[PDB]
Order: structure tokens, then sequence, then C-alpha cells
């Protein structure tokens, strides 16, 4: 009767817990991480590094279902080798091998970034070539393959998504590749321009805060009667910066936007420009809500609210 | 100055380490595993899972290289996953981290294993779908990504190559699936029948393990401006046990199989029927020597003197 | 019997590892560091494993441990808390271990334990110790443990706090008193140097074969001679403008420019000369090497190198 | 205060040079030779040019010359009066400059001071001397002058024969001990050597430190302890088989071949073995070094 | 075909040049020396000067050098440089011409090779040599090189070492053995004597004759009988009261007195008696003068002179 | 700009050569001998090896050799062969070398030059001189060719005739004016003195500050100013009694006893006093010291010195 969320306090988490809670009673979901809220009143420390910590939290609270946010993202990946291998590696492992013991459910979500230069670049399918270029991604297809073995080995319910960039209006930008898409909204706000680093037409495939909440649901919420796989594919849209840029012009006419590349170009030509998640649509029902022009609008009115 | 062996006492390190000593003198490899070499004369004991340990022989031996062959194979994989992915996972990233504290280049193997029952069969490309079902697999694909990020990330020279299934008179068969090729030989010099635990037309690659020294020391002196990948596949020739069968009565008749296929056959089935390895013909010139009935005729004869 | 360098590889190391091969023969000096010399008896030891040392100090019969294992004043305030790990826990197994096993110790000190409320010119061996670095604070501890070991367990522990120390060998590499190395390898492969520190930050400072019979001869002292565990030893201060000057007697065409940056804050917390009086009195150290010497000498190597 | 050397530059010379440095400062030492080292203080003295001698004795402060100058057994057989010129005087000039100067010296012998009327079992420092070579003989020479002028007029002269002596410095060129040298590069860049001398040929031989050792221990020794002026030195003998078979215990593939030539009949009527129980006991002369570790150290500083 | 003798006008030279040219004829002998006789053949030659020696040997046909020229033990203390250079480079220039032209030499050596070392009775041959003098060490020289040349050159090179030489002829030049032709003038002159040597200092000595005879037996010897190139040769060996006491078996009267100074610790250092057997057996040598008929003979042929 | 003085180590020279580095500077003088100061710019040079002069001459910048180098009269009379070779030898080479290298030359005679011929009281500049001993009569020579390079090839040669000089520095050694160095050595050493010249031998003295001034005043002076080459130069004349009264009245206890050796004989033939009249007229010389005043001054600083 128990969810408990590791890395519940990240960009995702902080509107991931409270959306559960919503869902399920505040009291059946246990918050935990390494870093407090920026309220709450059911949190826990817990480094995923830490394997009896874990076994801790699950006995002590009634855990049946993990849902793993915990991870080190792009950019720390890029910064600091070893460290982002081994909280990203030892937390899925630590995670899987608790399941298995205590027989839990698991979620963990994954990544576009899985995805490299031979990966097929448009409408890219969930069984595909997968030889990504950062650690983030590497530490990912490991994610992916451990959790499916876990599955298949111990009948772990192991479950996840890759998730395209996510926008969100709570969570303040942490330098990685997709946040410029959201970096965009508060200088929009704050000087009416911004300077993007990524080339004008690099298209990606990003997705707002509520249908990321709803895919995370949707999934995890699946009977597993009718799942063909372990890991979705999901998308709302692509988009380049410069269609993001004219969808803000469209309700903000005067914004303006510069362009000065830096090495976070060379990691997003190397992602999908788009994501084939036909699988999702069939196998449970996965339908996105946002599209660009109102994600845009509704970012708009709560970050203007946002100050 | 001198090379690392890591795992040396395998079935591929107790002839690679000869051999190596006869391409560059016999105090110029350290010979390093967790069991002796059942002299050698320049042993010593590593545990790949402990950094420090390796750093010690690194520096104290004068490495610039390390061929590590150091892994728990598919049998001990599945009998206890955990371990598997703590010496394999452990091992390799503790390889890599000290080749680039110390700079040193490095040869891992990883295996044809790494693919799954989406994986193309026939023909296998270098760049693929890669989704294996075997934990001993799934620690292979982190070999070949975290060695190819180093590469890219750091300059290590990282190179890698996908044996196939490898045969010797040598090193004593153990519960692998493509070691039914191994014990086919023992069983035919001494009942002059075997069971086999693959059905009759389980297509694997093999290769005999002249050619496995052969490919490993090709690779490994290859120089570095020829080589478009890190990892590559290898392959001599393919076939069924039928085949390996026929080909043994062709120089001893009276040879009889018969096939009681156990889970090593859900094993075999998801792997390829034939690996492509052009590119490592175009690359770095690699040419096999021995097809089936020349290891045969040579095994034979080498197993009737070793009784 | 033997004896245990440890970081035996650094600047320092590399040049006092051979020098006591030579007083006390070659298989009598271990040397070991975490990263093989750029040896005969070579061992991998870092200082942070105090178990790895019981193995070294047991099976080569050690009987001294020359503790030079220590991260530096760039690396200190770069990554602080492995300075402080490195430095301390070295200390402590060191000291830990010459308890256990009655061993004697050699601990470098270093100029960068003093701070900017000790007095600057001609700093006494007994003053206010306040240091700015995570590098200073970090050998205060080294003294003051060393000397607590002597006092109570009778560890004959002994250290020299060294002042800047120059040489030809050992690449520079981003310390405060690391300018006195850079302007020579810039002076013959350019005829120039932009220095780091302001023309006129005094430091003490002093020359390898200096700084090598230094150690050599507090190591060698009898121990009813100090009336201290702890000396400072200087040969010479300077500023850079003395250096750039001492440089020109020889090669007139070499000039300077001055682009200060970070070094030059660490710098003006040091001490400008040294009172080493207690080491002269003590043991009869004495320095061969002033400034012109030290320099002439300095270029002469460096252009047989290159 | 103030050392010169003469022969600084030769096989002894380049490793007592430094040793002297060490032990006394850079500047004490006047490094002096005909050729230049292979410094600091470096000058040109050819011995046989008395008062140039004079002119670097006066204003280089010298209170003691070091005079190793000397043409050695194998220049001594192939040129006998060029060897005569310059070690007899040689000798002549450092003694006549000592007396007028009050200087010390030091100047080496040799075992082959001795010859085939020498008892050559453990040879004692007073005993039959007939040499067979123009080395030999102009060394004795040297000691009895170096005595006469101890016992004429005071000046504190002393002397050590030196055993062959091997290093890893200066590199061979001929002596008949010299085979102890030959035979390591021969064995690190070959596995094999031919030795020239018989097989059996046993003499008394000292490792270069112990050598270094031996001469400032005389040099050092107070005047008073000092029974006679020149005292026979040495570590260990051996025969060219014996160091074969030490070389073998690091090296077991090393190989050996006899082909002796005119040196053998030269180290015959050398000692087997010499007596320096004389030097044991007036100025504590003990050598550190047997057979078995200078060949490991050869090995180790040539490999190197 | 010719001989020359150098040294010729010395002691043993005055006598031995006559005697030569009566067993050879008178212009068979190039008589030659720096100073001249008290002659015909007679030329300077100084024996330091090599190229004159060069002359005389070609000019006058010369294939024998007996070689005498030296300044003895009185002259050696005294001066003892040049007595380095006329005895060392004399021996040397003449072996060097005995090579070139291919000569014989005779080349006196002495009983002060001999030291304190050296057992003093019935010295042999072959012994150790450790002389305390200017003149034995550098006889020694003389002995090591002739034989050096001979073994090496094929020069066929031979000494005798003489004991303390008695004539009549020479005026005594204040050597140590001398004393043995003073106390004859003085006999003569006076009934009285004083010795500079101890009144028991045994030296072995020779008459003149005795001298000549060995010179000219170890010079005609046939090559292949000489088993060595130096021979010990004596006659007697006596004390100065021995010898007190032959006088006073003619000369009564005859009184001494002994007053020692500097010549008593030279004659202490050497032989008191030599063994010459080896020559006796080689080349069949054979004193005929005994003390008291060199006594008898010395004093009849002085009181001939006076 | 360089003075090279030979016979820089002697009794005046040890003196002459720091006076002229005062004047001069350190690094303007070239101090050289054939032995070393009892410095920091000697150099050795034997005067009798021309060529070695020319090398100090050509090397140094020299233009001004003060030649003080010779034997003295003791020497001279104990070893006159080799007395000849270096004073007219020496000579010689320098005057050739300042011909060749156009260089000044200055080199002193002495009052020995005259002999028992030569008027004795105030004896003229140019007047007889027959020397009797080897010393003077080499100085003759000195003189005669000094003037003759002078006349001959404009090489400005200058010489003074010291009479016996007296000072603290350099200890006596065995010439005839030298009783009066010895004196005060013995007076205050045993407060007493034996003299080896008679009583009553007058002859002419010269404290060493005004034989430095002498020697400067000369080699100052302008060329035109000089009517003559060498100068009688002078301050006192004395007899050993006069210096004994003198000494007395500082140290009345003082005693003198007298035993005449060869030294009065050779007193005998020089002169008494000298007429230095001519050095007065042309350079100005005065002498500051009289008998009392060097007497007090020697006494005093030979005290502080033992
Ligand atoms: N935001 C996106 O665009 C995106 C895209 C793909 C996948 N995801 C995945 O969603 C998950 C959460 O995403 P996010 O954007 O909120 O990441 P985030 O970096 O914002 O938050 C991750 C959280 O994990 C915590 N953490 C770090 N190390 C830890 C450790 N050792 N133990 C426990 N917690 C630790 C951090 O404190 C942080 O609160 C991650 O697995 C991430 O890969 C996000
Ligand atoms: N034989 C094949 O058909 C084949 C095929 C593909 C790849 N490979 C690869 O070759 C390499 C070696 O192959 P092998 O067949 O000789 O395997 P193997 O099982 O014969 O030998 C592996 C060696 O590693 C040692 N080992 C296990 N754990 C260790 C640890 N923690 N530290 C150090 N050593 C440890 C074992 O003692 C053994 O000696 C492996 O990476 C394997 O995946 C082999
Ligand atoms: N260079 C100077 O001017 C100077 C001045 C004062 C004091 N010192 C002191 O002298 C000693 C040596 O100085 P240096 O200049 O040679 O320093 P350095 O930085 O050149 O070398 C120090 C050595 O320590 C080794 N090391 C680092 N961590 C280690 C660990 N955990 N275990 C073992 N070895 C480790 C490094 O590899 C290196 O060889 C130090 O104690 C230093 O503080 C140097
Ligand atoms: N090496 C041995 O085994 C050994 C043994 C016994 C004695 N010694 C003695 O030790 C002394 C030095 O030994 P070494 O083996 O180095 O001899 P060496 O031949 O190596 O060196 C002698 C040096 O003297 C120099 N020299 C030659 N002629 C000279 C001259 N006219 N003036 C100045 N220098 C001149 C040579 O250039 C040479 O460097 C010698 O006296 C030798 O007799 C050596």
């Amino acid at each position: 009767s128990r969810i408990l969320v590791t890395g519940g306090t990240g960009q995702i988490g902080m509107e991931l817990v409270p959306y559960m809670r919503q869902l399920f009673g505040a009291d059946t979901i246990v918050n935990s991480d390494i870093k407090a809220p920026g309220r709450d009143g059911n949190f826990v420390y817990c480094d995923v590094q830490d394997r009896d910590s874990m076994a801790r939290i699950v006995t002590e609270q009634g855990v049946d279902t993990i849902v793993h946010m915990a991870s080190l993202l792009s950019a720390v990946g890029e910064a600091n080798p070893s460290l982002a291998l081994s909280v990203n590696t030892r937390g899925i492992q630590n995670v899987l091998e608790l399941a298995k013991q205590y027989q839990l459910r698991v979620f963990a979500p994954s990544t576009i970034a899985v995805f490299g230069p031979s990966t097929p670049q448009d409408e890219t399918p969930d069984t595909t070539i997968m030889r990504p270029t950062t650690m983030y991604g590497l530490t990912k297809v490991h994610v992916e393959l451990l959790g499916e073995y876990y599955y298949n080995k111990f009948g772990v319910d192991f479950r996840s998504v890759r998730y395209p960039g996510v926008i969100s209006s709570e969570a303040l930008p942490g330098g990685g590749t997709t946040d410029y898409a959201v970096e965009i909204f508060y200088e929009a706000l704050k000087h009416g321009k911004y300077t993007c680093f990524l080339n004008r037409d690099a298209k990606l495939p990003m997705m707002y805060m509520p249908d990321c909440l709803k895919a995370t649901m949707g999934l995890i919420n699946a009977p597993n009667d009718c799942l063909s796989q372990r890991t979705y594919n999901i998308t709302a849209v692509s988009f380049t910066p410069e269609e993001i840029v004219a969808s803000i012009q469209k309700v903000m006419p005067s914004f303006q936007c510069d362009y000065k590349p830096d090495f976070r170009q060379q990691i997003a030509e190397t992602w999908p420009r788009s994501i084939d998640d036909s699988i999702a649509r069939k196998d449970w029902n996965w339908q996105h809500d946002f599209d660009l022009d109102s994600m845009v609008e509704d970012m708009l009115v709560k970050l203007d609210a946002k100050l």
C-alpha cells in the first residue's frame, strides 16, 4: 500500500509527487532525496547508492512500488564522469535488487539520450540502434536492459518511459541541453529576449510537464497484460528553437532571439529529432494533450505569475 | 613497457598469455587473475573489482596497456546474476578509470551475446539493435558503450572484439551455450557418441582458438588511424551441431550424436546465426584461417594426445 | 635497515630519493608514490591506506619514513576535501605506524603554515600560525601531531618548513612559489616571461641542493641536538624583479611582464623572509646557494635539458 | 685548503673527483688532466711540465696533490719510453713541488710492483718486488721515492697499491684486469663474452666504491697511526670462471669463452691474493663489496 | 768493436779503464767523463745528454757501454735532486741507446739497494729492497730497468752489486764505506785515525783487484750461463775494529778512535754480509783478497805515494 | 689600464701591492710571484719565463710592470749562479717586453750597487760603483740596462736605490740590514738582542711607509721633471748602537750584545749615508720618519702582533 519516490525533489518529482499524492492520498507517497523540498510532511532522506538505507525505508513504510527518479543528468554526467556512472548504475541496481527481494514493482524513466548518431533520426522507433555519446545516455541503456532483465528473469514488474525534453513552469533550469526550452520563457518575461545555445534549427522532441505526468501515470497504472514491452518512447511535439521563438511571439510579439551555439549543440545533434511512440498509443492508449502553442501560453501565464 | 592481462587464467587467457609472450617476450606480459595458472612466472593476483590493487599493479609493473579478459560468463551469469553484474560492470569501470588516470590503452572483449531476439540474426551488422536477454550479454553492451565513451571523451585508446563461440583443446569445457562444441570432442574420443544440449540445427558463429588469438592481436596492433569503430564483430564460420557432428564423422565415421535440448537452447536462439564482420576485413585486414573441417581434425588430433 | 619515502615521485622526491641512495645505498631506499617515476626498489603506496603501509614497513625492514606525500597549495584550493584527506590521513597513518613499529619520521612542513597575522620579516620558529589556504592548515596539523607523537610516545619525529624550492628537474605546476621555476623555461624558450606575482612580492626560497642538504642535515643530526622538532630553513629571499634582474646578468635581453592573479592573494599571506637561527645553532644548517649562483646553475642545467 | 688531482679524468679520477667534491665542497677540488672530462674547476695539467704545476698550486691554494696521472700497463708495454717519462717524471715533479710548497701527496701504486719471485698468495706489504712490466717498475720508483721524500724532508706522502678496479663509469681499454669490466658489457650486449685470460687466472680485485673508500681512508687517516707509507689494499680475489659463475647467478644464460693472449703472461707474474692486514690495523681499512654484490651492482648500473 | 766507458774518471773507472786497455788494447776503450783524468782516447760525455752519447757511439764504433757514471750516497743525500737526474736519466739514456744501436750494457748496482727490512746476514740476490738513500733507490731503478730492457728488447744488460770498494789510487770521497780508505792515509800520516762509524758496523767490502776481476768476469761470461742479470758480489765482510786490528798486525803502533756521525745510520740500513753463491755458481766468481792481505797491500802501495 | 707587479709577495711587495690597490683600485693591480701571499688577483709568474709574462701582460691589459722580483744579498752570496739568472734575466725579459708592448717599468736598485771605492758619506747619484756582492753587480746591470732601454727605445724606465728597508709585516730573512728588523722582535720577545754588525756600522735606512712613498712618488712623477732615470732615496742613517739607544727611550731595560759575522765585511763596503738632493729637487721627495718615530711605531705595531 505505499509508493517510494527516489529523486523526489528534482524537476519531475517536484510535480510528480504532489500529483500521485492527489491520486492516492498524501500519506501513500513516500518522497525521498538527498536534498529536502524547496512543505511536504512525509519526506525521507534516501541516497539510492546506499542499498541498506533503502531496504530500511521499504520495510518500515510498507512500500510495494519504487518510482525511481533519482539520477544525475546530462550536464553533471559530462562534467563529472564516475559520479554519474555511480549514482545512475548503482541506483538502478540497488532499486532492482530490492524489488526482487521484497517483490516491489518499479518505474524508472529513461530518456531520448539513449539514442546516438547511427540511430535513425526521424520517427525513431522503440526497438532501434542505441549508441549514446553521453555518460548519461549510456547509464540509461543499462537501466532499460537491466529493468527488462529483472522483468524476464524474476518477474519484477519493471516499467519505463523514455522522456523527451520536459518543459516545466516550476523547476529552475539545470543547465541541460533541452533546457533552452525552459530558460527562454524566463528571459522572455525578464528581458523580452533570449540568446539560445542551440542552432536555430536543432529539432527535438519535447513535452509539456502535465503530459509527462499523464504519461508517467498512464503506464504505471496500465494493467500489465496490455504491455507488448517494458520501456516506451513517448512524445507530444518536436520543435526547433526557431519555432518556439515564433510560437512565443504569437503571444508576446516584441520578443527577440539571438543564437550562440556552445557544446550542447553537439549533444543535441546526436539525439532524435522526432520519436515514434505508436506502440504506447496502441498498448496503453497514450495520448498527449498540449501542442506547441498551448504549452507556450500556459508557461507564459504561470511564470508571469511566479514574480 | 608492460602489458597487464586480467582474467589471464580463463579459456582464452591460458593461451593468449603464452602467445603475447612469444610476440613481446615473457617479462613483458603481466599475467593476473583470481586463480593461479593450472610455471607461469610473472603471475599476480588481481581482483578487477578492486581498483587500488590494480593501481598498484599498473604502477609497479610499468603497464601501458590493459588486456581486460576478466568476466563471469553466461552460465554463472544466470545461476548468480548479482555476481556477474558486479565483476563485469565493476571490472570494466575500474579498468577505464585507471586507463584514464594512467593513460593506458585497453582491450576488452565483447561477445555475440550482446545481441537479442529483435536483432537481425543472419549476417548481424556491427551497428544494429542490441537487446540481449542474458545478464552476461547486457553487462557487455555496457562494456562496449563505456569503452567507446572513454575513447571519445578522454582519448583512452579503447578497442574491442565481439567474440563468437570459441573452441579449443586446452581449456576445459564449462556450462556455456556454445560449449557443446568443446564437449562434443571429448565425447567423440572417450565414448564415440555425444548427446548435445542444443537442437540439431541451432546455427551459431564459431571460431577456432588460433583465429581468436589472431583477431585479438590484429585489432590490438592495428594502427589507431585505420579504425573506423572501436568495437568489431569477428567470425570464422557458422555451423549447427548437426554439421559439426558430420564433420567429426568424416574423420571418425562411427561417431553418433543424439539431441536433448535444455535451457541453453532458449539462450542459443536469441543469438546470431552469422555475423557480418566486413568492417574488420576492411579496416584492419581481419582474415580467419580455420574452417570447420580443419579445426575438427586439429581438435581431434590434439585431444587424442592429451589423453 | 631501510627507509621508506612516500610521495617519492614529486618535485622533491625525484631528486631526494637518488641522493639518499648515494649516501646509504640503493637497496636501502624504498621509493613509493601513487604514480611511477617519470626504479629498482619502487612500490606503489597511497598514504591514505594504512594496511598497505604496514605491509611495506614490515616486508622491507623499514625503520624510517621520510614522508613526502602531500597535495600542494594549488590542488588544495581547487579540491579542498581531497587535500585534507591525503594530507591529514597521510600524517596520521604514518605517525600511528611509527608508534606501532618504532619508526622514525621526517615530514616536511612549509612556509604556508604562516598567515596575514604572522610577523612577515625574519619570521621565527615559534609564532602566530593562522594560515589561509587548505594546504597551510593541513601542515600546521602535520607539525602539531608529529610534535605530540614525539613527547607522547617518543616517536623520533622531525620536519623542516620548506620555503619555495627551485629546481631544473621537475616541471612547474601552478604553485605560488612556482613563478621561480617557470621564469627559467620562458627565458630559455622565448626571451621573456609574464609573472603572476606583483614585481615586489618578496618570498623566501631555496635551490634544490640546499633543500637536499637541509633535509639530510636534520635527518642525520643526533637527537640530543634539537631544541625543537620543526625548523625554519631558508637560503635567500627575493622579489620577481630581483630574480628577473639576476637572470639579466647572464641573459641581458631577458624581459619580464606582470599580470598578477589569485596566487598574489596567497603570496601576500606568507612570509617575506624566515628566521632559521635555530637550525643554524642546533644542527649547523648552512646554505651554499644565493640568488646569482642558483640563477646561473638553473640556466646552465635547463639549457642542457632544452 | 684546496686539493689538486692529477689524471682526474681517467677511470679512477672521474669517480674520485665527484666523491671528493661531495666530501669537501665542489670548490675545494681542482680537477686536472691532459684530456677534458667526457665541471667548474678543471685545469690542463701535464705532470711532466713541472712549473705549470707550480703555477696551478700557487694560484689555487693547493695544499695536497692527489696524483692519479700515469700511463697504464698496455701503453707501458706498447710505448715504454713515454710511460717511463710520464710516470717517473710526474712523481718527481709532484714530490719536488710538494717539498718546495709543503704539500701533501697521495699517489697510488699497484699490484704490478710484484713479479714472479714475489710470494703470490696473500702477498705482504714488504716483499720481493721484481716486476716484469714497464708500468710496474715505474711504480716501485713511485713508492721508493715517496717514502724517501717522507723520511728525508717530511713530505707527507701516502700510497695505496690498487688491486684491479672494477667500475661502471669509465669504459675499458686494454688492461689485464679490464677483463672484469668488458665481461659485463658483453654479458649485457650479447649474452656472452670471450675472456683473454686463462679460465683460472686468479687476481685480487676491488669494486670502485671500496676503491674510493680505501683512497679517502688512507688520505684522512691521522699521520700518527701509520706504520708505513704505502699500503696493500684488497677486497676479494677471483678467477674469470668465478666471475662468470657470479654473473650467471643473475643471468643464467650468460656464456663465456677463453682465448688467452699476452696479458696472461702479465697476470701470471701478479699476486693471486694480497695481504692488506696492515692497512686493516693502522687505519681501519674494511672493504664492503664481495664478488656477488659488485657483480649485482655492475649489472644494474650498466643496464641502466 | 769498441767499448764506451761512462763515468770513467771515478774511483773505479780510473783503474777499470787501464785494466780493460790491457785486456783489449788502449784504443779499444773510449774513456769518457765530465772531468778529465788526474790517456789518449778520452771524450767528454755527460750521460744525461742522450745525443752526445749517440754521437760518440756511432763515430767511435761502440758495441758495449760500460756505464760507470753516477753520483754516490754522499752527494745523493746532499743534493738529492741532481743525484736523481744523473742516475735515473743516465741509465735511461744508456738503455734507450742500447736498444736503438743494439749495444750491450754493464751498469754497477750497489749494496745500498738494501734497507732495514732486508735480511742483513748473507743477504740473497732476490729479496726485499727498501733503500733509505737517494743513491740506493736510484740503483733499484737501474736494476729494474736494465732487466726490463733485457726481457723486452733483448738488450744484453748485466750488473754487479758492488760491496764497499777499497783502493789506493783514488782519493776517498766521504762516502759511507770509505772509512776503509781513510783509515790507511791516517795510519801512515799520523799512526792514528778517527772512525766516523761505530766500532762494530759490519759491512761487505772488496779490494779493487777483486772489483776489477768481478766486473770483467761478469762482462766476459757467456750469456747462456747467466741465470740472472744483476749479481751480488762479496769478497769479505768486516768491522772497523776488525780492520783496525788487521793494520796493527803490520803497524802495531796504530791506534783508532770512534766518533760516529750520520753515516752510521746509513751503514745500519745495509747488509752485514752478502750471499754471492748464484754468481760463484753461474760464472765462477771467486775473490783473491781477504782482509789481512788487502791491508798489507794498501799499506805497501800507500807508503809508496806520500 | 692595469699594473703587474713581479715578486709581489716579498718584503716590499706584501705592502706595496695593497697600497697600490688603495690608490688605484683592487682590480687595477696584478699581483704575481712564484709563491702565494702568506688577494683575489694573484697569478704565478716566474720572471725567467718571458712568455708566461707576455701572457699575463696581454691577458690582463697590463701597461706598467713594477718589477720587485729579485733574489737579495744572502741567497746571492749563498747561491750566486741562481742570483745571476733571476736578477739579470728577469730585468732583461722585463725590458724586452716593455719594448714590444710599449710598457713602462719601475724596477728598484739598491745601495749595494756601491763598493769600497765609492765615497761612502753623502754618496752621489752618479759615482763609482764596484759592488762586491753578486746582488750588487746584478743591480748595476738592472740600472744600466733600464737606462739603455729608456735612451734607445723610449721605454719609460725608472728606478730607486732603496737603502735598508724596515717593516713590521715581513719577518727578517738573513740580509745585512735585516739586523734593524730583527732587533725589535728580540726586544719584545727576550728584551735583548745580539747584533751581527759592529756597534758602529752606519748605514742608510728607511721605514716602510717612506719606502712606499718614494716608490709611488717616482712612479707618479711626470716624465719631464726627471733629470735621471735612477735615484738615490734616503731618510736617515744610524748605527746599531743608535737604534739600540733609540729603542731604550721606550724600553729602557733593553740590552744589545755584539757578535759580528760575514755580514760586517758586506756592510763595510756600503755607503754610510746617501745624497738624494736630486730626487728632492726633481720630484719633491721628502721622507716622514726619523729614527725615533720609526722605532716607536715598529714597537707598538709588533707588540700588538705577538
Ligand atoms: N527533465 C527531463 O527532460 C528528463 C528527460 C529524460 C529523463 N528524465 C528522467 O526523470 C528522472 C528525474 O528527472 P529530473 O529532471 O527531475 O532530474 P533532476 O536532476 O531535476 O532531479 C533528480 C533528483 O535526483 C536526486 N539525486 C541525485 N543523486 C542522488 C542519489 N545518489 N540518491 C538519491 N537522489 C539523488 C537529486 O537530488 C534530484 O532531486 C531522471 O531519472 C531523469 O533521467 C528527465
Ligand atoms: N570463450 C568464448 O567463447 C568467449 C566468447 C566471447 C567473449 N569471451 C570473453 O573473453 C573473456 C575471457 O574469456 P574466457 O572464455 O577465457 O572466460 P573464462 O570464464 O574462461 O575466464 C575468465 C577468467 O576470469 C577470472 N575471473 C572471474 N572473476 C574475476 C575477478 N573479479 N577478477 C579477476 N579475475 C576474475 C576467472 O578466474 C577466469 O580465469 C571474457 O570477457 C569473455 O566474455 C569469451
Ligand atoms: N616545492 C616546494 O617549494 C615545497 C615547499 C614546501 C614544502 N614542500 C613539501 O615537500 C613535500 C614534497 O613536495 P613536492 O614539492 O615534491 O610535492 P609534489 O606535488 O611534486 O609531489 C608530491 C607527491 O605526492 C604524491 N601523492 C599525492 N597523493 C598521494 C597519496 N595519497 N599517497 C602517496 N603519494 C601521493 C604525488 O604523486 C607526488 O609525487 C610535500 O610534503 C610538500 O608539502 C614542497
Ligand atoms: N684501474 C685500475 O684497476 C688500477 C689498478 C692499480 C692502480 N691504478 C692506478 O691509479 C691511478 C689512476 O688510475 P686509472 O685506472 O684512472 O688510470 P687511467 O689510465 O684511467 O687514467 C690516468 C689519467 O692520467 C692522464 N694522464 C696521462 N698522461 C698525463 C700527463 N703527462 N699529465 C697529466 N695527466 C696525464 C690520462 O689522460 C688519464 O685520464 C694510476 O696511477 C694507476 O697506476 C689503477
